[PDB]
């Protein structure tokens, strides 16, 4: 599965199948967001990642299924 990565600058889709049948945007709030800062983490794994009771972990099974915000949630 084809997945969007934070790994890239700007943010992209990468071709993840090995160790990846998920993509996952990893959002959540470090300090107070909507001025201090949100930790917004696009990967890929087999396996929906870090605690989601906190981490918005909105996890997905296709190809580039997992936008950052920007993208599609804003």
């Amino acid at each position: 599965i084809v997945c969007h990565t934070t790994a890239t600058s700007p943010i992209s889709a990468v071709t993840c199948p090995p160790g990846e049948n998920l993509c996952y945007r990893k959002m959540w709030c470090d300090a107070f967001c909507s001025s201090r800062g949100k930790v917004v983490e696009l990967g890929c794994a087999a396996t929906c990642p870090s605690k989601k009771p906190y981490e918005e972990v909105t996890c997905c099974s296709t190809d580039k299924c997992n936008p950052h915000p920007k993208q599609r949630p804003g």
